């Protein structure tokens, strides 16, 4: 019935921040607790790359050459381009739309590592987010570890100002939205919990301890958008990701904000 009820049924710890951008009403659960963000940080990474390209417009064109030993687990796009390289823009699209892990590392090598993503977060008003590690270690999702964590509220605030606000200049804002709307690997999470008429731009995350996340912006066809951040993590190290918990949380959040 409710987020608290969903959590009790699924087990684990569920964090939600949903914001109706027309009224500021929210649907919340553990919204100020830290969670391991896993691949949802790739939305921030893309934003940080886009922001660096504002003073250096050629950044998105730069070609990155990497080798077999640079590939980490789950690299479905980059593993096809070991012999050609990829541009920074192509790496952004791969990491956001397919969650490619090597693409994230290659982008962070270009822009100054975990510290550069964290500094970017601070620059848009997020004093909570911390990126400490690289792919795939940042997905360990250990109970009680603050590395590679944020709160549902901080990530919802970031999405609001990046997608619906003026944190990025308009051209870069449009590109971030295009990338997020093009997510190919999230159909069973937030996208499964909204009507097929609503449009979604989102980034999923998955990690150890059955960590299952999805953050994004929801555009209903005839009402203002809703910003939704959902984080979920479990007690046992070998727990299985639960896509359906994210879809169910999305149904509750959308109904609260109806």
């Amino acid at each position: 019935a409710s987020f608290a009820a969903l959590e009790r049924a699924a087990g684990g710890r569920l964090g939600v921040c949903a914001i109706d951008t027309a009224t500021g009403r929210r649907a919340l659960h553990r919204a100020d607790e830290r969670f391991p963000f896993c691949s949802t940080f790739k939305a921030m990474l893309g934003a940080a790359v886009l922001a660096q390209s504002v003073a250096h417009p050629g950044l998105l064109q730069q070609r990155v050459t990497y080798g077999r030993s640079d590939l980490v687990n789950y690299s479905p796009v980059t593993e096809r381009h070991v012999d050609t390289g990829m541009t920074v823009a192509e790496l952004c699209a791969a990491t956001i739309q397919y969650s490619d892990n090597t693409a994230a590392n290659e982008l962070m090598k270009r822009i100054g590592g975990p510290a550069a993503v964290t500094a970017y977060a601070r620059s848009i008003g997020d004093d909570t987010f911390r990126l400490d590690r690289w792919e795939t270690e940042l997905n360990t999702a250990l109970p009680g570890d603050l590395r590679d964590t944020t709160t549902p509220a901080a990530m919802a605030a970031n999405l609001r100002v990046l997608v619906l606000g003026d944190a990025l200049p308009p051209a870069q804002r449009a590109q971030l939205i295009e990338w997020l709307r093009g997510n190919k690997v999230g159909d069973k999470r937030i996208r499964a919990g909204v009507p097929t008429g609503w449009r979604v731009g989102d980034k999923t995350g998955t990690g150890d301890y059955g960590t299952t996340n999805d953050v994004g912006v929801l555009w209903p066809p005839s009402r203002a958008p809703i910003v939704l951040a959902v984080y979920y993590t479990q007690t046992r190290a070998d727990a299985k990701a639960k896509d359906d918990v994210i879809a169910a949380a999305t149904r509750i959040a959308s109904a609260t904000l109806a």
